[PDB]
RNA sequence: AAGCCCUUGGAGAGCCGUAACGGUGAGAAGAGGGCGAAGGUGUGAUGGGCCUUCCGUUAGGAGGGUUCUCCUGAUCCCUAGU
């Protein structure tokens, strides 16, 4: 899993904080999220309300923040991420 | 004026910011805004109030000015944090 995931930070573009990611999913123009345990659920909902709405495949992340940002490498946590490009990575089968 | 909210915005190997504690990807920075104390300023107030000149000196009568620039400052308030 996080060598699929790894490879995607070394190349494939990738979205960082909700609201950005929010914004754009509404559109339909993302290749797929996964969320750590560890969000809201006032959000949660509304993810699962807007991945049936263009069908955007989302894998649920058992982990928090921090460890999706300990990968993500980014010192502060990450509660979600958006994905634009899968670049090279075999991801978004899931 | 704080605080708290609204868009935009997109930042970390660091940034924002405090008297202090802290805030920051759950959107920081910066831009625009909204709700919005105390107070303050106009008006009320060509009326009185304050001092004062003089003539009248019973009875009263007639004027003058009442500005400007600054400072500290409450145990008297509201406003916030912790």
């Amino acid at each position: 899993f996080e060598g699929e995931l790894k490879t995607l930070l070394r190349s494939g573009k990738v979205i960082l904080g909700t609201r950005k990611t929010l914004k754009l999913l509404k559109t339909g123009k993302v290749k797929g999220v996964v969320v750590s345990s560890t969000l809201r659920q006032d959000l949660k909902d509304d993810i699962m309300t807007f991945s049936k709405f263009s069908d955007i495949p989302i894998y649920l992340y058992k982990g928090s923040g921090y460890e999706l940002g300990t990968l993500c490498g980014k010192p502060f946590m990450v509660s979600v991420i958006g994905i634009v490009d899968e670049g090279e990575s075999k991801i978004l089968e899931f």
